């Protein structure tokens, strides 16, 4: 009663080697050759049981923290979150966090984001492409927009003051290197020593410190943003978030946005832009040149829904997260087999987005399309620990798109769309392939 | 015959732990308690045979890469020096562009190097050094000497203008940024993905872009420094070497010579500067006062014995690089013992350099010492790899001790001489501890 287990070679490695090269050639040989859409991969030491069986998706996600723990998985983060904060915190209290966050992040909150986002992509376009034509990195371009977007979005002038978008990305990164995402499966990774995390922690203390000023001052002055928000939270004892969860907090919301948003807009923009999807391109102009020169929320929450499909879709196509993972409390029967205690246990969207009974011709960026297997799309993941982001992500980047292709032209540089890049922890086009060439419409 | 295992507290992680913290008394540790020079250590799963018996360097030096390897673990350098190139290509390649890189730091063209140095350090003491007497950190300064020098010498007027120290200092921080350590015993970790953390990237390329602007301008004003000997290089294949290649030689001249090269000026001042070491000091002050204020290569190169002596002293007692090693690719004959394949074989020096044999009361600073067992000294390697760079090296450190000596006194904040900071990659004096003062001669 246990599912297939793909043979290993050298032995101490096991398959790392095959998985860090192609992922998903792998993945998919791993469930060919082993006729089964369920099944044990080894990383070092550690078993890992995956799950690319649509048919089997609830079984990862519905089951309670009590019988699969995402916390000893995620405590690679905790350098960048800070002790006790999200999965270094307590169930009870990871879980009141998380929400604090969820209800800063609902769509009520939002209505002031519309024209937000439209005066930096704006401003950014005006600024950064300022010729009747050019030649830009998208991915490199687009991802300055999406860091300008959040804080406009989610930060107060006061705190834009004292924290402008450009350097507050890279205070990011600096916490960034801190990870080897390696450690998921093999903490005592997480115990070696890192020079970076001496920049990590430089970084992540300063910018407590910036928070504080601002903080202190605002209580004076005694708003509605974020950190404001996620003050005037209160816990189940009823007391307040400390000045170290207020951080690692945003920080969850800025370090999960960051990329996962920024290459989802980026891999959007290469499909529509290819000739070969003209027509594709085409149905989104239908949709969007009789809106007013000032987008307005309505015109993108309820009067964008193809739009949607094709962000949708290349979130489909190519998760930028090819793993959500747990560790097993309890053995748990998925199929026919069943899983112990002790094994990781992983469900991906790269393995399961490409299945063929769910998702045929899955290369394929057909928008129009729709799972053929309930529940077998997990861009976003499902269950209790489904995002708490995709509103917002989704909304930013639609006003992008319609924002953008108002104005500009694109013609990619290259015969295919870029092949993705599955080296980052987080996966995106590959980036020296994303040069484009835009034409002011005017 | 199998060198004997040191014993295994932690399966996980072996002897990482206290390897990492303190290296020396540990290996000494081993070298004790196995009653041998050569004997195995376990870093990840992996055994690491460290020969620790100055009579066995030869074993260790000798064999050819395709028998004791080292690309297979400085593999961390791929994205510094670049794709293909150095220790990314294959051995006779590599060959063959090392000994270009030889054929441009070798005593022939050292004719102009030492006005040049003494003309930057002469520049960089007006600068710092104004006060008939002040407070410094030593290793901050010195390594700013290191590499202000080093680009007067080695880059022409031409390239300074558009690339000054200052600057490439930066460029090199981002990339050496880049580095995980962890990575050398255990490079399958950059198989798996990782976060992006680039500004290396950008670096690497700021650094090529700029090169390649630069030799459009001489090409076109045509009608040399270091960057004009690689272009003349030609392969056997009867090629010239690629921008890439030409540029990731010159990462990798900067990259070596400024913490190695930075350690050994700061090192060597504290030794001499120590009011015990006087009698060294002072003798060094004979060798150095017969001499006019514009030193010139005979004078540093022939004329500073005693100098030498005292630099070589420093490396000795506490070399910047710790460790090398190769990957056994097929089994080697060291001593009584055969060391099997697979195993990462390392000659240490630190290790070498305190058998108490070869270097009596190894912590005692002794210039006037000699290995007592031949070849002892590794501190520039030997053999097969032997440092190319160390005749530059030498020339450089000395004519700043000649230099800075004669025009300065210096007096060092501590009873003793600071202890080495053995937590970085290269290993220095620690940081803080090198505090000093200065004043005049006049
Ligand atoms: C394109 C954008 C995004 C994608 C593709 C994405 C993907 C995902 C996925 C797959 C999960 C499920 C994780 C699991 O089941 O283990 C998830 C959860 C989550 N996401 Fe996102 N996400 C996005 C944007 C955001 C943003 C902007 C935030 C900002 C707060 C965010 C915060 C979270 C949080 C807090 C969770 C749940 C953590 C937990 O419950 O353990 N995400 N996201
Ligand atoms: C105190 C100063 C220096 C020390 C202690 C030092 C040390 C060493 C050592 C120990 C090796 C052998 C490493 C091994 O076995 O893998 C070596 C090799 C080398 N060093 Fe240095 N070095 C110094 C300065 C320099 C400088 C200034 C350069 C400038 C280009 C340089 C370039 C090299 C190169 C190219 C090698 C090639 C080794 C090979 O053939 O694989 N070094 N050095
Ligand atoms: O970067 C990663 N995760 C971070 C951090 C994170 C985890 N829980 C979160 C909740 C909120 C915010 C951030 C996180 C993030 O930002 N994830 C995220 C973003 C948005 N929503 C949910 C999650 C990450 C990427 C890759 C891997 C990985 C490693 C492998 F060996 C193989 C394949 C893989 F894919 C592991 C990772 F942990
Ligand atoms: O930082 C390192 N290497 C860089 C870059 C570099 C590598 N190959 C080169 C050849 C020529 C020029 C530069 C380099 C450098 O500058 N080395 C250098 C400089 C001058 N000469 C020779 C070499 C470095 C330092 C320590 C260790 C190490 C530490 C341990 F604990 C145990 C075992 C180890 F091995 C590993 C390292 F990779």
């Amino acid at each position: 009663k246990l599912p297939p287990v793909y043979p290993v070679t050298v032995p101490f490695l096991g398959h790392i080697v095959q998985f860090g090269k192609n992922p998903l050639e792998f993945m998919q040989r791993c469930k060919r050759d082993l006729k089964s859409g369920v099944f044990t991969i080894s990383i070092g030491g550690q078993r890992v049981t995956i799950v690319g069986d649509p048919h089997e998706h609830s079984r990862f996600f519905s089951p309670r923290n009590e019988i699969l723990s995402p916390r000893e998985v995620y405590t690679i983060m905790t350098p960048v979150f800070g002790e006790g904060v999200a999965y270094a915190a307590p169930y009870p209290r990871m879980r009141e966090q998380l929400n604090f966050l969820a209800e800063e992040l609902t769509i009520a909150k939002f209505q002031n984001f519309v024209p937000a986002i439209q005066h930096e992509v704006r401003k950014f376009m005006a600024e950064n492409w300022k010729e009747d034509e050019g030649v830009i990195n998208l991915l490199e371009d687009c991802g300055a927009m999406i860091i300008n977007t959040a804080c406009q979005c989610l930060f107060g002038e006061d705190l834009r003051k004292r924290l402008n978008a450009r350097h507050f990305a890279q205070l990011l990164s600096k916490m960034e290197s801190s990870l080897i995402p390696a450690a998921v499966f093999m903490p005592w990774l997480l115990r070696l020593p890192l020079p970076q995390s001496a920049r990590c922690r430089e970084a992540r203390a300063e910018l407590q410190k910036i928070l504080g000023e601002i903080i202190v001052a605002r209580e004076k002055e005694e708003t509605s943003d974020l950190l404001g928000g996620l003050l005037k939270a209160v816990y189940r004892d009823g007391t307040r978030m400390s000045l170290h969860e207020v951080c690692g907090m945003i920080v969850a919301a800025m370090f999960a946005g960051q990329h996962t948003s920024t290459i989802t807009t980026s891999w959007s923009m290469l499909h529509l832009m290819h000739p070969k999807n003209k027509k594709w391109l085409d149905k989104l102009h239908k949709e969007i040149d009789e809106f007013p020169a000032q987008l307005n929320y309505d015109n993108v929450m309820d009067e964008m829904p193809f739009a949607e499909r094709c962000v949708r879709e290349s979130i489909r196509r190519d998760p930028p997260l090819l793993m959500v993972m747990r560790m097993v409390k309890a053995e748990v029967k998925v199929g026919s087999y069943v899983v112990p205690k002790g094994d990781i246990i992983a469900c991906s969207p790269l393995l399961s987005h490409h299945d063929e009974e769910a998702f045929p011709n899955p290369r394929l960026w057909d928008p129009e399309r729709d799972e053929k297997v309930d529940g077998a799309f997990i861009g976003f993941g499902a269950g209790v620990h489904k995002c708490i982001g995709q509103k917002f992500a989704l909304l930013q980047v639609k006003t992008i798109l319609a924002t953008a292709f108002r104005e500009y032209d694109f013609q990619l540089l290259r015969d295919e769309v870029p092949d993705p890049d599955y080296h980052t922890m987080v996966v995106g086009p590959t980036l020296n392939q994303c040069l484009v060439k835009y034409t002011r419409k005017k």
